[PDB]
DNA sequence: TCGACGGATCC
DNA sequence: GCTGATGCGC
DNA sequence: GGATCCGTCGATCGCATCAGC
């Protein structure tokens, strides 16, 4: 069935209004979208900071509306090393960071621009792209190897401040995060392991899933849609883009957001409601 | 994802 | 620029 | 032996690149 988000919470469990609105966004393509009136869609939801991820885009080939941006002055990207095209995040934000940095401080996994890490005054900002196990689970035994080397980068940060990680991560965590649970029990981002890596992250770092935390119990809601069999208008997709916050700071956590209607993308956005 | 495909097996 | 083709994504 | 069950297994869509001229 189809699945409405509900209205905007901005006070925090005690009573504090929101201070920043985190919004994360799957581009796919960030040329495409941007043509297909993306940026709009950013410029009436007015974040504080906006991560996006698959910009397929060349440091040169970025288009020159973006550095016009307001309100999102400070821009930092990544795209990967000799795979021109594939791949790349962003991270632009209303206020300047402390420090920013690229990767998770392993060779194997900082080749293809999938990370920025904006450390902030009171927490630290991951946003990242995690890699599909792939078509046919070709690459499934490399996303064991990335999930084990992530979740030891994550466990290190979240040991020095509050941590906020956020993006397309790649896995449906469980039968409720996807329309389809049985029919793809052994494709790429619901498989036993990715779903073990997903969880071991959640105990190990340790993480909340935001938005679960909230509405632990109501299904269909979904974050992508594959192009192919018109599945977006039918509602059959994944919850695979996640805000995942250390567990300090969910008295700070007004709201979990899934923006359903917003086009652009196969991908659609979601915002992050934070007392801080 | 979706159907067309099997091949199993059920009355 | 314009055509073919292939790669990668759930 | 007809009609169901239930596991494969190609191909829709979209956004990129690359070869070639
Ligand atoms: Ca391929
Ligand atoms: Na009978």
């Amino acid at each position: 069935a189809l699945y409405e988000d509900p209205p905007d919470q901005k006070t925090s469990p005690s009573g504090k209004p929101a201070t920043l609105k985190i919004c994360s966004w799957n581009v796919d393509g960030l040329r495409a979208w941007i043509k297909k009136k993306g940026l709009d869609w950013v410029k009436e939801e007015a974040p504080d900071i906006l991560c996006l991820q698959e910009t397929k885009c060349s440091e040169n080939k970025r288009p020159a509306e973006l550095q016009e941006l307001p309100g999102l002055s400070h821009q930092y990207w990544s795209a990967p090393s000799d795979k021109e095209g594939y791949s790349g995040v962003g991270l632009l934000s209303r206020q300047c960071p402390l420090k920013v940095s690229y990767g998770i401080g392993d060779e194997e996994h900082d080749q293809e621009g999938r990370v920025i890490v904006a450390e902030f005054d009171s927490f630290v900002l991951v946003t990242a792209y995690v890699p599909n196990a792939g078509r046919g689970l070709v690459r499934l035994e490399y996303r064991q190897r990335w999930d084990e080397a992530f979740r030891k980068f994550l466990k290190g940060l979240a040991s020095r401040k509050p941590l906020v990680l956020c993006g397309d991560l790649n896995v449906a965590h469980e039968e409720i995060d996807l329309r389809n649970p049985k029919g793809n029990k052994k494709n790429a981002g619901f498989t036993p392991q990715e779903r073990q890596g997903f969880g071991e992250l959640l105990q190990a770092v340790p993480l909340a899933d935001s938005f679960r935390h909230l509405y632990p119990n109501t299904p269909y809601a979904y974050t992508f849609w594959t192009y192919m069999m018109n599945a977006r208008s039918k509602n059959v997709g994944w919850r695979l883009d996640y805000f995942l916050l250390s567990h300090s700071l969910l008295p700070a956590l007004c709201d979990s957001k899934i923006r359903s209607k917003a086009l652009g993308s196969d991908h659609c956005p979601i915002t992050l409601y934070l007392a801080l």
